[PDB]
């Protein structure tokens, strides 16, 4: 049938003449056991940019190796556009929430063929999880790919945060020294508070990580770990997050967007956090209320937000998170780092071959089958 | 005495009313069993802008109850300096190494009754330390003071080079998206071979700090950890840093400055590295040749570097380093966040203490004492 593949601009040098490095680590396992993914062939050297237009998930030759129509597109907004232009017929529809094509009640309605919506990379929130259920459709997204990928990002974040990195940075750019303004705001994390919102990959990942750095280990799930887990660890476990929020200076959120989480830090929750603490949101941003963390820090009861998530995607130039003060913001990149293009990509094709060839889809993959909140679905989303 | 400290501008909007916090957390013992400073008292709260001139790091209560003078300064260029104006009488001299009073032997000869050259923070290295030994000086650091402070601060500055932070969070602030223009760049640090140059407090807390990211962990040092360490960081020594920095995606220096380490990052040492790797530098600049570091960086050979250290600090508005491509640069700073300060300017109180009331000053603390390297400076330091 007709594949369609929505991907983001490419570089406003072109395409990647070439790349900084020779190549990257080869990475097979993740924590918690589960395998990188395992297409049969990858026409892609991992380390390239897959998630561009041109990079088109190097999939044009498998497509076109059974003959099916494969078109690849930036355009993606409001029904003049080139995706709802090709959206009615198509049978596969791709995107990546870096650039994500929605696919809300409506955009489903239209797409008359359509059978697979598939998540390149993790987290399917820019589609409305019950119309998928209505139609019968399939949902599957390249779970854990990138989850690591981030969990360097969200760390990162925090440091930068935490220690003022940017705005010294600022200085440093213009000529100036300044030190004394640099560290009216720079703490050290050491002995500091933490607190994620959920610990699932990311969340398990960014508490392993921040381990070393003598910090105390505070976190929200809906079910709790192990117990040599949370020793390992040396967790606090915190059924509200009401309960978390009072007592932690960092909480960096690594939770999914489904109706429980929605604007979960909103202003209600952003009283009991303590002045001068920080959000790190790498989750997604309609956790937090957009109109509420913006106050909360001109108002300096949050010293601040960073975060790569935003909504919608593309933000518009004048989302206000952007210029924000203190804002340790970027695009959407923590999922689409070299590194994590090589694995979503791979499981893109693989999650495509099992499809193509009438074989089955890891249950790890598949957030919706056959009208019912399926494996990783299941356990995860609402 | 005379006491002579050089401390530097308070911010361009004035001494901080408010700070966006509280309190900072109760750090007492470090990781090797070191304790922290143990003062008699202080005169400031932990968690204020101490380095800065106002600050005066909480003596200016201490030496006049004793009832010794205590001058403060942000001026220690040219002749013109009230520094070298007070410098002669000098009987104890204090600077933080962020706005360092530079102590040359022009200086050390012209500082006729200084007993005492004391480094607020760690890194004694803007002081002749021959002058010192010749002048029958007695030499001190914080040692230990904010070995974490930094080490944070490296680790923030690998991910940020390893990742492309800074070039995206300019995109954010330019409102843009254009995500192939962030990641065309951007890497995970998870699975890359990561190298300390020196080991030290601070070199071992980025290893244990970077551990947990399932990196490759090099380290070069004069002498090795014990097998308990190598065992359970699963750490490479190597016997020459040439060797080490042949296999490593990123390195990160934490050797003090002195002979053996001056420009060990030559054109030479930079060749050998792999296509795209990075360097990090909190400790001292002047370890890698400035000219050089930027040779490699705009020729691709390098794909970044980060650092809070300069030569001269404060520095040139046109040290190439501001504006190099891929720069992850900030002040001098790692070492005098607040948490740290809290730490630097008890130790140099502490200090005080055991001068004036003919107490051993701390082992950990000593550079140079009895005319000759002693404490630390024995074991890290070296002279010509
Ligand atoms: N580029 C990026 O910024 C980027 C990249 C990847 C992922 N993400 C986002 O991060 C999310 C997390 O993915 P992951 O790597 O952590 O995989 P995961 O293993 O599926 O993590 C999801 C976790 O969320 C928990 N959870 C679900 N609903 C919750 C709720 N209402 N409150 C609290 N916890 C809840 C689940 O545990 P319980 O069921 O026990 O609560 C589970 O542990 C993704 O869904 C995606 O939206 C962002
Ligand atoms: N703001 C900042 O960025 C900041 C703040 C504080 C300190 N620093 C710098 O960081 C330095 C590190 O000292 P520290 O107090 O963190 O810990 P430390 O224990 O004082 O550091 C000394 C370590 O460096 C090693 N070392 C000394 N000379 C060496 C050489 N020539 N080649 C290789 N390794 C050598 C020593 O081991 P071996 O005996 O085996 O050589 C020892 O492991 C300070 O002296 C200062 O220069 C920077």
């Amino acid at each position: 049938a007709k594949i369609l593949c929505v991907l983001y601009p490419d570089p406003v040098n072109g395409y990647p003449k070439t790349y900084a490095r020779d190549e990257i680590p080869n990475i097979t396992v993740y924590d918690n056991g589960q395998t990188a993914p395992t297409p049969k062939a990858i026409d892609f050297k991992p380390g390239e940019l897959l998630g561009s237009v041109s990079g088109e998930l190097g999939l044009r030759k498998y497509l076109e190796g059974l003959g099916h129509e494969f078109i690849v597109t930036s355009d993606k907004e409001g029904p003049d556009s080139e995706f709802e232009k090709h959206l009615p017929d198509a049978e596969i529809i791709i995107s990546q929430p870096f650039w994500p094509a929605y696919l809300g009640p409506e955009r489903l309605a239209k797409a008359k063929k359509l059978k697979l919506a598939l998540t390149a990379g993790i987290g399917s929130d820019h589609v409305d999880l019950e119309s998928a259920i209505k139609h019968g459709v399939t949902v599957a997204e390249v779970t854990g790919s990138n989850s690591i990928s981030v969990s360097e990002h969200a760390v990162m974040m925090i440091l930068s945060l935490v220690r003022n990195y940017i705005p010294a940075h600022e200085w440093a750019e213009k000529g100036g020294w300044n030190i004394a303004d640099c560290v009216e705001r720079s703490y050290d994390v050491e002995g500091m508070h933490v607190g994620t919102v959920a610990a699932g990959r990311i969340g398990l990942a960014i508490l392993k990580r921040m381990k070393p750095f003598d910090v105390h280990l505070h976190y929200y799930a809906r079910h709790r770990l192990s117990k040599e887990e949370e020793e390992e660890l040396g967790l606090t476990f915190h059924e509200n997050v009401e309960d978390m929020v009072k007592v932690c200076d960092v909480v960096t959120i690594n939770a999914p967007l489904h109706p429980e989480t929605h604007h979960m830090f909103d202003e209600a929750m952003i009283k009991k956090m303590k002045r001068g603490a920080y959000i790190v949101n790498t989750a997604r941003a309609e956790i937090c209320d957009r109109d509420a963390i913006v106050r909360a820090v001109e108002s300096g009861h949050l010293a601040g937000y960073a975060g790569d998530v935003w909504n919608p995607q593309p933000a518009p130039a004048d989302h206000p998170w952007r210029t924000m003060p203190w804002n340790g913001m970027t695009p959407h990149m923590s999922g689409t780092s070299l590194s994590g293009q090589a694995r979503y990509t791979a499981g893109t094709r693989e999650i495509l071959e099992c499809w193509f060839e009438g074989r089955p889809i890891r249950e790890d993959y598949v957030i919706v089958d056959g009208g019912k909140l399926a494996g990783t679905g299941a356990l995860s989303y609402t």
